[PDB]
């Protein structure tokens, strides 16, 4: 009764997370795999996120926590979950707003299902800035993006998490190939041990 | 331009918090004072609280955080705020559900406006159990009430907070008299220093 893997895709805005997450799920299914995106706008907590920045940070964490019974059930059924943004983006975005410390930002997400694999989609900030995605002012805020990346860097220092850096500057097919190999390795190997808990 | 005091009334279910909070505000106004109750059911976050216990805990904290701009503005205007339950009840109730540690429960409320006075309405659990208030199953859950009290006790160990224990077993008028003297002392004295931050 082999459990599914919990795979998280992280990285700055326009790194290719939505593109690569959908590509991964569909390729795995062509294995039992499902896609999860944070924030999940469909729930009641998600509908509130559609000001007070601490409330917003907590609402983003409560949106992750409300999906925990679903996460655990799917994983126990043998379904691998591909997650487009998790607690790491939560800490990075609030940390990019800068008013609050990394320690305060991490705390609400402490205890969440620990990912078996955290894919960090790395690319130069100037490389992501020249990408075909618009619709958010924060994309053009260079300073915000630099602070968000600094937050991601500090979070990668945690030796307990299975962080795997992927060169996100490469072609759609080459980035997919790297993500596919690492994800398949996680489904076969990382699933041997029971599902852990984030930052504890 | 003397700021208002932030006064919090705490204690187990049926200690007399709703009774004493309304009595205090109206007596002070007979001074500029307003009543605040947590949870505040009128807001959007409050409307969600009207399951997943971590999400609920975070929603209760986000409900406190959304009132922070209002709290700071009222206090700066010279309005004393009388608060019926705060972060202490947040930590006590989730702690009474028991699955989570006091440290995790405290973290989301870290940074909130620090009360100038925390009134703890003490009375024997058996004294509160024989009181004229019903409508909640948790009132009859003796074990839950004992754990909630244990959580309140641990929170009172914090030497940085101005905790004042009041004998809540006494008559409505005698409990009011004690709360009135301590509240008036806080309005005159505690307001000298700037508004602090909870648990930091
Ligand atoms: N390897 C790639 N090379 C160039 N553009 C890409 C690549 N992968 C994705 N994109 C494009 O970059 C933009 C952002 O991709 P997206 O998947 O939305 O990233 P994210 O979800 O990380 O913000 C989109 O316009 C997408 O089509
Ligand atoms: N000093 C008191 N002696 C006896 N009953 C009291 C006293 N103060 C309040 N009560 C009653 O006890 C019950 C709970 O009071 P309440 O203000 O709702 O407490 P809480 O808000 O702490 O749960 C009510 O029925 C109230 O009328
Ligand atoms: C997880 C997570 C995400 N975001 C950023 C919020 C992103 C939601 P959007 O900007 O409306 O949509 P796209 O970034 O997908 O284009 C955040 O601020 N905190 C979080 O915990
Ligand atoms: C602050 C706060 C309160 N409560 C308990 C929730 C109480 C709301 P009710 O039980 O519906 O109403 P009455 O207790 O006033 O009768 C909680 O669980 N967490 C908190 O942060
Ligand atoms: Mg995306
Ligand atoms: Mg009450």
């Amino acid at each position: 009764a082999r459990r599914g893997a919990l795979i998280v895709l992280e990285g700055v805005d326009r790194a290719g997370k939505s593109t690569q997450s959908r590509k991964l799920v569909e390729a795995l299914c062509a294995h039992r795999a499902e896609l999860l995106r944070f924030p999940e706008r469909s729930t009641e907590i998600g509908k509130l996120l559609s000001v007070e920045d601490h409330s917003v940070h907590l609402l983003f964490s409560a949106n992750r926590w409300e999906q925990v019974p679903l996460i655990k059930e799917k994983l126990s059924q043998g379904v691998t979950l591909v997650v487009d943004r998790y607690a790491f983006s939560g800490v990075a975005f609030t940390g990019a707003k800068e008013n609050f410390s990394l320690d305060w930002c991490k705390q609400p997400d402490v205890g969440l299902p620990k990912p078996d694999l955290v894919l960090f989609l790395q690319l130069q900030l100037a490389d992501a800035a020249k990408r075909g995605a618009f619709g958010h002012e924060r994309y053009e805020n260079g300073a915000f993006q630099e602070r968000a990346l600094r937050c991601f860097h500090q979070l990668m220092k945690d030796t307990t998490l299975n962080w795997k850096m992927v060169d996100a500057s490469k072609s759609i097919e080459a980035v997919h190939e790297d993500i596919r190999v690492l994800s398949e390795d996680a489904i076969r190997t990382a699933t041997e041990k029971p599902l852990g808990e984030l930052w504890k």
